[PDB]
DNA sequence: GAGGCGTGGC
DNA sequence: GCCACGCCTC
């Protein structure tokens, strides 16, 4: 029922966050930004902050079951599996 | 590999 | 709102 109030953009979401989100694509508004040294990126919303940052501290939290390989995102470790079939 | 993004449990 | 899922596109 959410629908975004922009002439050019019909776009509905499900939940108010969701809109809430959406409309930063408009104003170009990205509250949240990487403290690293010089990478100077930001985003929108929260997760990609936090998937991004793991580019620079190294963090692989998700790791496969049959080799050592590890990755720091979910869907990265899906494809992985398809070299297993 | 990595950003952009729709969706949903808490 | 946080944060994960899974997909899309380059
Ligand atoms: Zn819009
Ligand atoms: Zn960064
Ligand atoms: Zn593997």
């Amino acid at each position: 029922t959410h629908t975004c109030d922009y002439a050019g953009c019909g776009k509905t979401y499900t939940k108010s966050s969701h809109l809430k989100a959406h409309l930063r694509t408009h104003t170009g508004e990205k509250p949240y930004h990487c403290d690293w040294d010089g990478c100077g990126w930001k985003f929108a919303r929260s997760d990609p902050l936090t998937r991004h940052y793991r580019k620079h501290t190294g963090h692989r939290p998700f790791q496969c079951q049959k080799c050592d390989r590890a990755f720091s995102r979910s869907d990265h470790l899906a494809l992985h599996m398809k070299r297993h079939f």
